[PDB]
């Protein structure tokens, strides 16, 4: 897989060189690329930003910018994410669906967000997804490409309820005797009903 | 407010350090403090995980190792946050609840997760949420408490639909009329209609 991620903020990108997706890069199971938007700027100030149309709080980043970006780094084979709490919702189903990409592409937005006419536009080319991993508002894209990158090769590493461990007895808390049992029966059984219990308390929505 | 993150990749919290986290840090809005897990451990490996008991796969971070971490670094004030796909969801009302902390502590997770007693033993004295920033599952719980900071820290500083800019006309789309015309009735209208519509296609959840 190739990866490519346009930020403002390359260094926020830096988890993806530790631990698993780190790993992932080394033994060449993924070809990972930080860029940064500004070197696709011309003017004395290399500014991305500009006032939005129809006001609002904030800025805009420029659709001339990221166009050329994304003239330079995508094909028609790409599929370009970009993060956006206004996005579908990133689950474990789009995390596998993610594996069978050859190149995915994140254009992280910063400010109030990316010209629309930027994905509109690249739609022409390649596919786009615009993507939330939640119900919550983030200064930027970045940490939600880490969330997503992560998840993607958590799943292309590994193809290519309540846990516990050692005392049995700690701080008056025992292990359940199901799981001292050794009883894979009994054992499986329990997990499910009591991940069951957590989940109609916690998610009913699932 | 003041943030401990406790992880085995004290690396993955380095975004903290960037933009806006990094710029609430500095001005002293924030004390944030990034613990190594294994200054707790004193056998010859500095080994922070065993085998889960009743088998699975992977390995379970001890509940003594975590027990000593969060006696020293927890108090009766502090919101113990343990990062798992199995907790509540973490939404905007979440961030929002956080920013009325005084101290929060993110246990960040590795391999299959913590023993279920460190949360147990900690509720005792202080108060604790198990939280999922989604449903997919990461690695680690590292930039799960990436987001969740950034998400709540964004909200502290600030306290303490679709985005256009010029040019008005760019690859042959042109931005909306309506935009263009200087009206805030008229685009407050839209901008309301066109997030409204958005809603219904990609989340009829909400
Ligand atoms: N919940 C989330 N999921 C994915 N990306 C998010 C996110 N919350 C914020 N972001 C990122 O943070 C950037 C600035 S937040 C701006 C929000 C914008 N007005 C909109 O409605 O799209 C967004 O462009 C996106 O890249
Ligand atoms: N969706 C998510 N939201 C918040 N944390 C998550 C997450 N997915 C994975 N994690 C983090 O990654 C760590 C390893 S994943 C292990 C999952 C564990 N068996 C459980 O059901 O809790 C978790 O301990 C947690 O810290």
């Amino acid at each position: 897989m190739r990866i490519d991620i346009v930020t403002i903020f390359p260094a926020c990108l830096d988890p993806l060189r530790q631990s698993l997706p780190g790993k992932a890069i080394e033994s060449g199971l993924v070809d990972l690329n930080v860029h940064d938007l500004r070197r696709w700027t011309h003017d004395v100030h290399h500014s991305v930003d500009d006032a939005p149309y129809g006001g609002g709080p904030g800025m805009v980043m420029k659709a001339p910018v990221w166009g050329e970006a994304l003239d330079e780094i995508c094909s028609s084979e790409t599929l370009l994410i970009v993060p956006t709490p206004a996005g579908v919702l990133f689950t474990q189903a789009t995390a596998q669906r993610w594996t069978t990409e050859s190149h995915l592409v994140f254009a992280c937005g910063r400010y109030e967000g990316i010209d629309q006419r930027v994905v509109q536009d690249a739609a022409r080319r390649m596919r786009v997804e615009e993507v939330s991993i939640g119900d919550y508002v983030l200064p930027g894209g970045e940490s939600a490409a880490v969330v997503m990158v992560e998840a993607v090769l958590r799943l292309l590493a590994g193809v290519l309820g309540p846990s516990y461990t050692r005392p049995a007895s700690w701080r008056g808390l025992d292990v359940p005797e199901v799981l001292l049992s050794g009883d894979h029966a009994r054992i499986a059984a329990w997990r499910r009903e009591v991940s069951l219990q957590r989940t109609r308390e916690r998610r009913p929505d699932l």
